[PDB]
């Protein structure tokens, strides 16, 4: 009921956000990351002028996504229920200035598109970098330890140590491999140290310090296909860009050592659908786990549901509760700076001044 | 075909071993622990001209355990499989001299009838304490960051991030205490140190080093409801003593926070059946986990199956392969010592000289 804003010549700026419906669960007001709560940032761009409208509708072009995509300057995306911004719908976006991605990841851009068009895209980096480094021991533990079957069993009656067992290794005397030396990979290391490991290795564009390494009790692989022909493990940890697209295929899992771990938590297309499916089913791999998918909802037939050997889950590691505390504080945070003509921190830039961040090119 | 042996007076000695079935998962020779391969040291007592008798029928008066028992001067159990001996079953057991556990923990054992008999009950000590330390982590994770009903969701074709992280946290900046800072105590908090933990607390009735302490970066706990009041998590690590059966009743899990997480890979008796199930039932616990169960194997209806929150398995922490490996030798190792007059080390024994091992008092 009010026409103007605290903005540039009063002009009332339209906020757009789209995020996954938590339906009964948002009556915890802690449940920020969803689309009832919505960042609980509603109140604060209402009361400056500005409009804030919501949907976790964004699949089709029949969307309440598409619909209000038109007259928005600013639109908040979350990974976990990810609006995928394709170069039409950039194209149709005539107000879009600012895209921020509450959570970390920001591959559901068309980054080459929004850098062409000189958008700003920007994510709370660090901000749940801890909570996938521990979802990721989990997923290693869970896969070495043959944890889920056993779960399962017992919670449909059954009792064979055996059908379990017959699967299950410890981790200690291990060499674990992380594809990726950045937050992920170094929080990963640091939650690995006291496990007792033949050697914990990561392969990165970028050495970490040599006083780093000692710290994380780590050493650098030059050559990817020799970090793996070494590895128990190998957890993914680099952001979905061109260079690492497809990246475990065919040929690059079977250059994994024979019934080897695949843990993934950072994006579902950095490894090929069907060829994790199949050395899943011939055990050359001896599990796949991870919370991310090449399509996010994953549609009810994604052969990684149904494959042995795997841990996975929705995209639940990066958007636990403690997770969204810190991802809605850092998005609030950037449209705060936004409307104050402030710079963000220079880690949270994927796109900005018609250029991609080092880490994605 | 051969009457004599190579012991006082050439006596053939009977060793009896209760292992599970493996089945067909026994064509893996590293598949020691259990009754097909019986861990590989059949050749070795026969070629002694001893008698080696195994069975995984342990249940009921009618058992082949009970059958064979008469007449066996060694008897070798399993915590996966255990054959329970009471008073009534050790008094039966007429040649029986030594009592060792392919394992840790010998409650399965009447250690106080045990001990008036003059028998010797031995364990490989320090044998799967690594690999229970790993579980105990995987469990922890697992409840905290709500991975099952996940796991259980994409499995079935679900997807809802919202159903899982309503119930999903960070274990950073949170408080884990273990009752008991025994062996697997200490490999736990050595593989908490790098999740940045608020504190890492221990009860024991021995203090560790100072200097161990640091090196663990832990505190004592002098009161066991001071720990627990403090505790985000909790991990059961003591012995099932006459002092731990029941040790987590009604009164003491009331006495942890609201939404607390409680883990046991010890033994399932150390917590009650129906306060656990309830305190899961009303939240006051976030979640209970564990491999062992207060029978084993634990009927189709015990509670802790169908709970809401859990992470339970069967016994397979101190079983996977990795582990077999090490109890086997160590459980060949007593046998051998035995039959040369020599001691085992000092730590391998939970009655000798008919005293109990200071952590079962
Ligand atoms: N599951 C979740 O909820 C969740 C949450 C956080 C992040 N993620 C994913 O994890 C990714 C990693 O996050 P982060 O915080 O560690 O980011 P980061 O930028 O700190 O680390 C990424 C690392 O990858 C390296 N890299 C990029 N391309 C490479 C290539 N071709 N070869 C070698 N190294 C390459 C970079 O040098 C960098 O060190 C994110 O981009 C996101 O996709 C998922
Ligand atoms: N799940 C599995 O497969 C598996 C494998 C290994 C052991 N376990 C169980 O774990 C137990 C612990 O193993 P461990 O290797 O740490 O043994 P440990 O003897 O080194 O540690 C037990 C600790 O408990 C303490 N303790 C005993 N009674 C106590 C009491 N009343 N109050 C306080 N402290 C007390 C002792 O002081 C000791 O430090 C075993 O006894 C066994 O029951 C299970």
């Amino acid at each position: 009921a009010f026409s103007y804003s605290s903005a540039a010549g009063g002009e009332s700026k339209k906020i757009l956000g789209v995020f996954f419906a938590a339906h009964e669960y948002a009556k915890n007001p802690e449940f920020l990351g969803c689309v009832e709560n919505a960042l609980g940032i509603r109140e604060w761009l209402e009361s400056k002028g500005h409009k804030y409208v919501v949907t976790s509708d964004k699949d089709g072009p029949d969307s309440e996504l598409d619909k209000e995509l038109a007259d928005a300057h600013i639109l908040i995306t979350t990974p976990f229920h990810p609006a995928y911004m394709t170069k039409e719908r950039l194209a149709k976006a005539k107000n879009l200035e600012l895209l921020v991605t509450a959570g970390v990841g920001s591959d559901h851009i068309d980054l080459h598109a929004a850098a062409e068009k000189g958008l700003t895209v920007s994510e709370v980096t660090g901000s749940n970098v801890t909570s996938v480094a521990e979802d990721e021991v989990l997923r290693i533990l869970v896969l070495v330890r043959n944890f889920a079957p056993g779960w399962k069993q017992v919670s449909e009656g059954g009792w064979n140590v055996a059908a379990v067992v017959h699967h299950a290794y410890d981790l200690i005397d291990r060499t674990v491999g992380t594809v990726g030396g950045g937050r992920i990979g170094q929080e990963l290391m640091k939650r690995l140290k006291g496990f007792g490991l033949k050697e914990m290795l990561y392969y990165d564009r970028n050495s970490l310090g040599a006083e780093r390494e000692k710290e994380l009790g780590c050493k650098r692989e030059t050559d990817l296909d020799t970090m793996l022909s070494k590895c128990d493990v190998v957890v993914v940890n680099t952001p979905l860009t061109d260079q690492t697209r497809g990246l475990f295929n065919k040929e690059r899992i079977a250059k994994m050592k024979k019934g080897a771990y695949l843990v993934n938590n950072a994006r579902g297309a950095i490894a090929d659908t069907e060829a994790v499916k199949e050395a899943c089913e011939s055990g050359h791999l001896g599990g796949y786990g991870g919370d991310v998918w090449n399509a996010q909802p994953a549609g009810k037939d994604h052969p990684w549901r149904y494959m042995p050997n795997h841990a996975m889950t929705p995209h639940i590691s990066g958007t636990t509760l403690d997770a969204q505390k810190r991802f809605a504080a850092g998005t609030k945070d950037m449209i705060d700076r936004w409307l104050k003509h402030e710079a963000f921190p220079e880690q949270n830039y994927i796109v900005r001044e018609g250029k991609l961040a080092s880490q994605y090119l």
